[PDB]
């Protein structure tokens, strides 16, 4: 799998409220990442996805988070999206075009035979190592509250080394301390 | 990913309510089937990750769902390690043993640096195709409930040909019907 | 060059009037067609061109003549811009999303480097071959009436052999007659 | 096809106004200029379509354009040819001899089967770079006239950055200024 | 070198006594051939060669030797230059246009930097088997005479096995008759 | 074809008026060379074709031209037969042995299926290039005086540049004088 | 035979004596080396041997051998094992996790097909060259006295170069110096 | 390793009481086979070990097993090497000569910087399958009396399916029947 | 080397008895051969070897023996140097002229840089089998009455199985009979 | 063929009158050497060849000529045959041992098969070049009388440059004197 390994190099336009940018690797060196695949721009599950993220952005940022959306579209249907829908209107993460599907083959995450990215979200961490991956099927919808436990715990082993995260883990809960006598006793 | 492939012929042997048995994929057609990588026996996260699932297996069984779980430890290490675990011991589900590594490397999930799998988790169908998939780091545990509304979501879209789950879903909550008039609309 | 080569099997979804449907080479056999690639919708140059055909398109169909628009965007997006553009509402003629850009390459059209279809028009007689072909620059927009004229003097030379169509040729002015004796005379 | 692409080196002989020169890329380095290949001296449609030029060579030389012909025949053919047609006669341009077939298939344009290249335009700007192209069928003549319609378009382009012409573009008309607010409103 | 080997099979276009033809190595078998290659035509040299071959020309009918001219130049230019040439107006037998160098290339004939033929005469028996090679220097005009003495010795050898023709050997003199006797006595 | 290519270097045995020598590329260096190859010693076309050169040995020698005639057979079997044959022992050239056949393939002149030499000769100028080229059957003999008027002609267009010696061409006759007026003249 | 071949680098974890440790060949270097290795932990045959070894660490230690135990079983896997096993209790040496099987690549000792270690023993000197080895099957366990005897024998001719120790031999007895009179004698 | 692999087909000539004979994998079918490899003949440590065979030959005899030695020498050595040592000459078992070094690469023992074999021996069961292994280095001399406890063992556990034998095993001491309770007890 | 080795097909043109015939390894099945090869025919060391074995061809054909003399020379030479030596006139066998060098390379007998045959002689048996070779440097003649030695030793053992013919041995002494007590008796 | 070539370097044990030793081509550098191949130690026809040797040792020596017999046995077999044998036993010279078949197959003399020599003789020079070469089948022995012949006229050509030994040739008697007059006349 990807998982814990560097993210790769890329270079792609996106929109982002109301203006056309480029995003490269330099944009998430440093910080913790959400790169959000999804098929294609205009259709039915991935609106609400799009709009699940959005509404939990604010928190995001809060935590160091940056959001990009990926689809092999371009920037310009993008902008258009966030024009004429209203759920998609309230984005205001960075919505990267991928239309040579480089950054999308660099995630190992297209369909082939239909030049679109799979539904996959992947969190990165500030030196560029995934730290957790989720793929669904085409109508399966993510759940973004999911993605949010997955941060708060990858943020919180990342700020102390020797400890992880147990099943269900949520900020307050006890953790692990592994150590040779915890071998087998748990 | 291997979202939306067909699993790959397999045959381990395995651990499961006192006794030894032997699984294929044969096993799994027909069938919903969990397949639940974790690095290592008598450790920290893992345990805490099988009691969990294990909590869920009633509900998991009344949806007609198999869970495997897998490591490359050998059979006889998970027969001891459930004599010797509180937690351990609850699981009624196969504890499958894979030394040689290649069920691991069939669902690419081998920490070929290591000699482990990565903690990663598949739902695949009763026609052997893989819906959906979650890998986490090292660190951090995962969370059941998670997977059975994934589950269920699944099983939704197999059952109800033409309906997709919007993000978020929960049985019981409206659904979307992919059409030409909703394109742009939602 | 492509020039005089047939063209080759290909099966893209596609928007037109109101539905989605899908289109193939079986679709062209028997018929003139002209595949008419642009960048990407939503754009600027693009929508004018692919207006000033459809301005053209009930003389087109009079000489039995079907179009199609081709494009590296989904055939959901053509279907978005049908709906937001006044001058991309008026097309009635199919458009063909090729995302994969199968298509595209077929006809040897891919800016690599984009993953967008380059400025260029293909006129397909009914036994597949290509006859006429024109590409321009990306800030450069195609004239529609240079389009029917070609299909005029192409269609003319398709229905009387020996015959061929000089420099500015039109509906009614003389013809050359290939023969042994005119040859060095003009 | 070649449409962005920078011309290859070259060297042939030409005949040009009653001698024999050498043509070589640096003779269209810092000019616009016209490839114009044609199957065959001694022919049919080649003839008018050259002279077609030749009509236009006023116009196209005050724009800064340069013409040359191309067919695999000799420089000594083209003088001759020159020397014994009313139509060729007028031909001020230089006529290139391309009888190795080097220039014709740096253009990928020749017919293997026939050893004669097809009829294709080629326009390339002061650096070289290929901005439009036009090829048709052996029985189709070309037309000067749409020539020059494009390479107006492309020296506008050139001229004007950050504009581009829509289609049917001719000097004097309302051009387009791509911004982000433009985006799905033409 | 090629001496002794089967010319290759080939299909050309030609120009003969006022009209275009097709000729393929169908139309030597049954006879005695003679392949007349030259660079170019209106040219220097080349004339006073193709207008000698034109002064044996009764000569080698009756010999039942057909000859074919060969140039990289097309059949359309031969007819044009038997036009405006006086001596090559005078050439009864096919001349042969050879723009793909094919002909020119079975023939291990082509000045490849140039894409013309080299001067070479070849003289092919009636089982198209090369008897004679016959190769100059661009500047250096061939002899009909000496084809014509060497085309004689050929009939001859051919047409009385187990004699063959000494140096300097013309009709009606001493030929020889190998035999062991004869070994280190001539 | 080897016409106008530069010689190859080689180092032989050869035999020459009673003695033995070696004869290297650079014994042709800075004089005109005819190399004079034959299938076998002691045979009977051979002995003619050598007899014919030995008689226009001093003409040729006065002329500047060396004569070296070549076979696989050693040097040692060329003494033998010019102490034998009331021709050969005419012979005041050298007689070069190519045993290796190494002189033969530079010339591309071997019979491979005998290990023999073709009846081929090579007419060579100060620099080495290969200016004439004549190859006949086995049972045909070649003449000398032929040779000499190529010779003469080769060494004529050496010594005057811009002019062309056209067919039939003898000392003391009109040569050419290619240029853009008499293209298409003649 | 890897037999006289220095051993491989190699990094695994351990369990010692109540702590994880890391184990590489460096930790070697000087001493006398046994690798121990076995298929799994928690079987039959193999606590039994890994006992006896147990038995006679002691006699091991006081003649400068080390002992490491390997089996493709994680390092955890050995502590559990360790605290669940009476006679798995009683060992002092390194107890090496290979879950990688590169440890036991390197001995050329993997049952390829179930991912476990052979019953294969490894005596290595302190250069790092093995002297000894021995493998059984899976049902036949080893004898740790013969271990020892072998053992003893290559720290006597390590000691005495000149001298080799005949079959059977326990320390105290005779020994042999090879020498050319000795040749065929014995 | 070779543990547990089916012995390859060999043939290769012998010494044997007395007389020279063939031996082939065929005269080790349905019986037992230890093949006993070393170095040379007319050596030092080699005629002990033999000898140590030799002295175990009755009672090998009556467990069925046959004994083969083997070494580059040919079986003319062998011969002479029987009857100029008293320890040889006491060998009634056959002695195997393998010049081509191909039996010996068969059980990968050769030594190829001498051409000579290593120490090593084989148990072969009836089937051909290998079960027991020793290799020592050059002056380490083996021990006859271990080879028999393992041959023992090998054969108890061939007539007693589902025992194992524990480590220093021998006939009328425990065994083990591996089974699920067992598992982590010892 | 060849020796035990089987000849390979050929087929060459030889000087025999004054007529040319052609030899293949047809010739020499069932019969017992001698290839005698020679550097070059009109040499020094040759003829005095070549009349050695004249002398004693009587005896060789008394014997069932044929002689086949090779070197790369023709038979023309060979037929030419049989009449002006006074030794190679008394040569009664075939004299085989090998051009191509084929014969000789099938015997590895070639000197690459000279293009002429080593000085090797090859006894052949009616099989085709080689059963002596003798090669020397080029200035060391050979001696014929050692190759007769070799022959009769050779015929003897063919018409002797189980018997070989010692060092010196001659038609009469006595042999030897491989067997098991005569090893390391002699 | 290896004659006229240069030895290969090699390192080899050997046994010399009473005592083991190492030869290299250093040990053959400035001297006449003769390397006796033969099958095997032991055998029968051998014995006689190598004891007809020692029969010319004297000779040899006196004529600074060293002998080196090899076959693919140990010198330690070697040693064991010197004092079994009352013929090997006066063996003076030293018995090379090539276990490797190294030595052998350097000399291109191995009979893959069997693993040992072929029963082959060279005669090298001090400059290390092979001037002399003799092979034999299996139950021919060599004679060594016509060696000493060989070695005489090798000693001869190479202190007598321009003089060649004829066939038969013995001291004292007429040798050759290669020039241009002598060709043909012997």
């Amino acid at each position: 799998s990807l998982i814990n390994t560097k993210i790769k190099p890329f270079k792609n336009q996106a929109f982002k409220n109301g203006e056309f940018i480029e995003v490269t690797e330099k944009d998430t060196e440093g910080r913790w990442s959400v790169f959000f695949f999804y098929p294609a721009d205009f259709t039915f599950v991935s609106p609400t996805e799009l709009g699940d993220v959005a509404d939990h952005y604010e928190e995001l940022q809060k935590l160091g988070v940056d959001v990009y959306s990926v689809s092999t579209d371009t920037h310009f249907t993008h902008k258009a999206w966030h024009s004429s829908s209203e759920t998609i209107a309230k984005i205001k993460y960075a919505m990267i075009g991928d239309p040579t599907g480089a950054l999308t083959r660099n995630f190992d995450n297209m369909r082939e035979d239909e030049g679109l990215a799979d539904r996959a979200t992947f969190v990165v961490d500030p030196q560029g190592i995934i730290q957790a991956i989720e793929v669904t099927a085409e109508g399966i919808g993510r759940d973004a509250s999911d993605l949010l436990r997955k941060i708060k715990a990858a943020q919180y082993v990342a700020a102390h080394p020797g400890e992880v995260c147990p099943a269900k883990w949520k900020e307050g809960e006890a953790t692990l301390a592994p150590s040779l006598d915890l071998v087998g006793k748990i």
